[PDB]
């Protein structure tokens, strides 16, 4: 026996709009012939595809991080700036292709403006250096008349760009990343750069590299406890069975508030108010080379759906959140040299995005829930989750108060499900259902058939008590009010 009750009424906290946000590294085809392809027939003026463009901006993207994970700790900002042409071809050492480097910071920063998003940079600490940090920040910036401030003037940009998100260091626990440190070595280092660059901008939320061992966490807490603002955590799930896919978005549950109980164990954290910033997370367990183009399915994105809707209610200590990646590298619109596709994956945040309110209102559903046992990414990393909902679902409304957006996700694929809905005060309205589903737990969109996997609206009349069944693996916004 499931249902869902809602109360508009009663609103439990904001939705930080940041949850949203999508993650482009310099990888494989992400940058180059993804959303920048010089000279194309598709490509506009700057060198941006003009039908990526556009899926972007229909997908209100709220901040873009760049240039990168493993890419950005052997990248050095400076060879990324001035004309192109005079820019040095060096080789990335992360996924080992060249870099021309003709899409650099000014680039970046003009598709953040472009597509309406917040530049999120994240700093090199593994070949890179404090002097080196400071600078792309002043780069980036300060207005005064300070060397790299009047370098961006020089080049175009005469105003600064006032990027708010660093992010210091880049998954530097990793014996993969280039530069890699201990647990001390990294967190003494986060307030180093922490410390200063906040001198220079005082503005700057800084996002501290964190991760699953808690130690590691712990030392970074307790080291730059007083001067980051986020701790960041990376989740990628993934594998055949479906519930084995869509039953992790429980397991990134008791995750993020695991880690969220280390930050109340370190004094100083948690005076201040650090927060989780989920800047890497998606499915990724079938690709596993260095172009990383992961076919997605439906089934990965009615987990996208479910982190979604948890993020939709956790905005409060989880506020930012970045989708793996928005292009071909775990890519999220999957591109080709003459068309566009949306994966599931995009699909998800089509859906979400276009139908969420800022607010996050009582919202209570009671799911017949079950206990899994499975692996995950790739190595196949043993996992289990216990009492996942088969049904979940998270209440908002708009800025204005006068429209409601009631997501829910029945997480079951042999089955609808006729759950009695019910929003305390509604009366009768003929509110609209905008869902998302398809053919198989297995369909997905191709350049013939990019809509096999869709949003489908339909009108629906509602009342203060009422019914509405959901689809299998489906994921639907009953847009009211």
């Amino acid at each position: 026996s499931y249902r869902i009750v809602v109360d508009p009424k009663e609103v439990v906290k904001p939705i930080s709009r940041h949850i949203y946000g999508h993650f482009t590294e310099h990888l494989g085809r992400c940058i180059y012939g993804g959303i920048y392809e010089e000279g194309s027939p598709l490509s506009d003026e700057r060198g941006f595809r003009k039908d990526v463009l556009e899926a972007v901006k229909r997908i209100k993207v709220p901040n873009l991080r760049w240039p990168g994970g493993n890419f950005v700790s052997n990248y050095h900002w400076e060879d990324g700036i001035g004309p192109k042409d005079q820019r040095p071809v060096r080789f990335d050492l992360a996924w080992q292709q060249e870099e021309t480097n003709r899409f650099g910071t000014d680039e970046f920063i003009e598709y953040c403006r472009e597509i309406g998003a917040e530049p999120y940079i994240s700093i090199n600490m593994g070949t890179g250096t404090l002097d080196e940090a400071l600078h792309w920040l002043e780069y980036c910036n300060g207005k005064g008349n300070t060397y790299y401030a009047q370098l961006r003037r020089k080049y175009g940009h005469p105003e600064p760009y006032n990027v708010k998100f660093w992010g210091i260091g880049n998954e530097m626990y990793g014996e993969w990343q280039v530069g890699h440190m201990t647990a001390d070595e990294y967190a003494r280092a986060a307030k180093e750069y922490t410390k200063w660059m906040k001198v220079f901008d005082p503005t700057i939320k800084a996002i501290a590299v964190g991760c699953d061992d808690p130690i590691w966490n712990l030392r970074v807490l307790q080291e730059a406890g007083d001067v980051i603002d986020f701790i960041s955590y990376h989740f990628y799930t993934g594998s055949d069975d479906y519930y084995e896919t869509v039953s992790t978005v429980y397991l990134l549950k008791e995750r993020l508030i695991g880690v969220k109980k280390l930050i109340d164990m370190v004094d100083t954290a948690r005076k201040r108010g650090v927060k989780i910033a989920l800047d890497e997370w998606n499915v990724w367990y079938r690709v596993s080379d260095n172009k990383l183009e992961e076919p997605y399915d439906l089934k990965d994105g009615i987990f996208a759906c479910g982190v979604l809707v948890l993020l939709q209610k956790m905005s409060d200590i989880v506020p930012l959140a970045n989708l793996a990646q928005l292009v071909n590298a775990l890519g999220a619109i999957h591109t080709e040299k003459d068309g566009l596709i949306l994966t599931p994956v995009y699909k998800a945040f089509e859906l979400i995005v276009n139908h969420s309110g800022e607010k996050l209102v009582k919202t209570h559903v009671e799911s017949e829930t079950y206990n899994i046992e499975g692996v995950m990414f790739i190595n196949k990393m043993p996992f289990s989750v216990e009492n996942a909902p088969f049904l979940d679902a998270a209440a908002s409304i708009s800025e204005d108060g006068k429209k409601l957006f009631i997501a829910v996700v029945n997480y079951r694929k042999e089955d609808a499900l006729k759950v009695p809905i019910r929003v305390e005060g509604l009366g009768q309205k003929k509110a609209t259902v905008y869902t998302l589903t398809g053919p198989d737990v297995n369909a997905r969109n191709t350049m013939e058939n990019p809509n096999v996997v869709d949003i489908t609206s339909e009108t629906i009349t509602v009342d203060t008590e009422f019914e509405h069944t959901f689809k299998p693996f489906s994921c639907s916004v009953i847009e009211v009010e």
